[PDB]
């Protein structure tokens, strides 16, 4: 009895899942590409261990997360893969319960980890105080479409300290300051959105992951966690934090994916 597991996000997400490649089944259940391949970790990310290494039971992973997306191109643009478009495409390919995704309320779960890019776009030109809930808002637009569609339970990701990831700290400490402090209003509106949306559907379960004072904590003591220090670089993605100059490797995501686990118990797959 499986758990259908659709995620909505951005290159911290991202596997090249393609609605027309192979179809998540038991025997594979990312679908496609092979477990490992797709993402900006060198090997799996945090939903391929969500979904095959720190699974209860039977996890199907639908990844629809595109590389770079913002929210709404109506409002912080990038690239044509923004968060609407992945709703999109669950819209015309997965919401109305096909054969090969037979989903219902008691056995699907929603995962979204998006914001990210709209505030390394915006944050400087905005006000976070009144521009951020228009985001907020528009995110919570799209879950409203699941929500019709029959989803129930839900999982969404603060967004995590990108203001430390090497692409920023190389910007100078007051720009990591304006950064941060403009992402910090961001999260405390997704939480004030999570709460209000649990408490006005009644029938929803739903989890907000503090993924920021999870990596806080890794970035705050490295050696701790196995890793010589905060802000090394490494495309074997396991022996610093950061595969890249902005996306964490494959160790990190194992991490964060052990920690989520507990946490992801009443959603029914873990």
């Amino acid at each position: 009895n499986p758990t259908y597991f659709f995620t909505f996000g951005d290159s911290y997400s991202q596997t090249g899942f393609s609605a027309s490649g192979t179809q998540p089944s038991a025997s594979n259940p990312m679908g496609n590409p092979d477990l490992g391949i797709g993402t900006t970790t060198n090997g799996p990310n945090w939903i391929g261990y969500l979904t095959t290494t720190e699974n209860a039971s039977l996890v199907l992973s639908y990844n629809l997360a595109a590389g770079g997306a913002t929210i709404d191109n109506a409002l912080v643009p990038a690239y044509p893969g923004d968060l609407a478009s992945q709703f999109r495409l669950f819209e015309d390919v997965y919401a109305d319960k096909p054969a090969s995704a037979p989903w219902s309320a008691e056995d699907a779960v929603f995962g979204v980890w998006i914001g990210d890019n709209d505030i390394g776009n915006a944050y400087y030109s905005t006000d976070a105080e009144t521009y951020t809930p228009k985001l907020i808002s528009r995110l919570e637009s799209l879950v409203e479409e699941v929500y019709k569609n029959g989803g129930r339970k839900f999982l969404f990701l603060n967004v995590p300290p990108t203001s430390r990831s090497p692409l920023f700290l190389e910007q100078g400490e007051e720009v990591v300051k304006q950064h941060a402090e403009y992402l910090s209003v961001y999260n405390e509106n997704l939480e004030g959105m999570v709460d209000d949306f649990t408490k006005k559907k009644g029938d929803v379960t739903t989890v907000l992951y503090d993924s920021w004072s999870f990596m806080t904590k890794i970035l705050d003591d490295p050696t701790a966690y196995g890793f010589p220090d905060a802000t090394c670089i490494n495309d074997d993605g396991t022996s610093c934090i950061w595969w890249d100059n902005y996306h964490p490797g494959m160790k990190y995501h194992l991490l964060q994916a052990e920690d989520m686990k507990p946490k992801l118990r009443k959603l029914g797959g873990w």
